[PDB]
């Protein structure tokens, strides 16, 4: 009854704080294209919607731009999720769960995302979860420490997620340690 | 394939402009209750997105709560649309369509969405449109011209939409008549013009 449901392979997630090394960790089982559906998080379409760079704008202006941008990552995560297939296995960058209860919740907490916004995504997680189907497996949490991650992030030459400071980080590490350590299966590795 | 695929029996959507008499209209057909899955426009989910009312804060702060608010209106929206019945027939005040169609493309053309909200808003209708059915057989449009709808609700009590400006109610009316005489969108499924005065 669900959208997608029985459509979709073995999936695993791959989940991670900002400079938890997610995109360098996926970029070995890059040889392994043809028979594994890979799927990075889709920056990129975030940074052009038309034109206009969700990404930069939520950045910029928390209070304007989070309900949107946060809308749209979730629409996009639910794209890949549902994307259709014929690999035996597919493995995906971050997912609706982390947005839901990382990222989202974050923004509620620094007070970024007002109360009646907040719910807005809330009663949307709601539907989702009623209506479409989200195959989940396995998770792969990437754990390291908000100092550890900050490193990284300035090493990094680079860009948007560039500028942000440590107490946010160690505000997501500790949603992110809610979620995967404290309570499908989860598979924890040191990446420090 | 699509969600609530095959879950719904005949339905019809009353659409029109605010003030063109659909609650009135929608009140004729209560005494059907037992054979007709009656669904009206989700108001008071809208007034009350636990304890924020998304609807004045629409009103009040268009640049800052348009996108929210719409957000959410095509939530409930999309509720109705996939509510499980019994019933023969199933009957919406308003739709995604008129969601999509008229009053956010009019907050996009005034100025209250920005590029960016309105494109989010967007990609969600195109993801909408292929993962979650929505049954639509017959519209009804209840027909008026904006003076006749400003002046409907200049008579009744106040709340929300009142201090809409005459442009405004123009503005929707154009839309309306876009989307179900003109046919310059999308649609299909019949349309049944009514004469609102
Ligand atoms: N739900 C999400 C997902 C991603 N991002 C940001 C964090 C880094 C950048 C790419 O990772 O996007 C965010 O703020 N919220
Ligand atoms: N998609 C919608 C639906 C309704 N409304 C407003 C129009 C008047 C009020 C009650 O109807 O809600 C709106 O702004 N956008």
């Amino acid at each position: 009854t669900k959208y997608a449901e029985g459509t979709q392979p073995f999936t695993v997630l791959i989940e991670g704080n900002i400079g938890s090394g997610k995109t360098t960790y996926l970029n070995h089982f890059e040889k392994y294209k043809n028979d594994i559906c890979l799927l990075t998080e889709p920056v990129e379409k975030w940074r052009n919607v038309n034109g206009v760079n969700l990404l930069e704008l939520m950045y910029k202006d928390p209070k304007k731009w989070a309900m949107p941008f946060q809308s749209y990552v979730t629409l996009t995560m639910l794209q890949s999720h549902t994307a259709p297939t014929n690999k035996k296995l597919k493995i995906m960058e971050r997912s609706i769960f982390s947005a839901r209860y990382c990222f989202v919740e974050n923004m509620r907490r620094n007070g970024s995302l007002e109360q009646g916004m907040y719910n807005t995504l809330e009663e949307w997680y709601k539907f989702i979860e009623e209506s479409i189907h989200v195959q989940a497996d396995l998770i792969i949490y990437l754990r390291t420490s908000p100092e550890v991650a900050y490193e990284r992030i300035r090493q990094r030459a680079r860009s948007e997620e560039s500028c942000v400071p440590l107490k946010y980080l160690q505000e997501l590490h500790e949603l992110h340690e809610d979620w995967l350590i404290h309570q499908c299966k989860v598979l924890v590795l040191d990446a420090d």
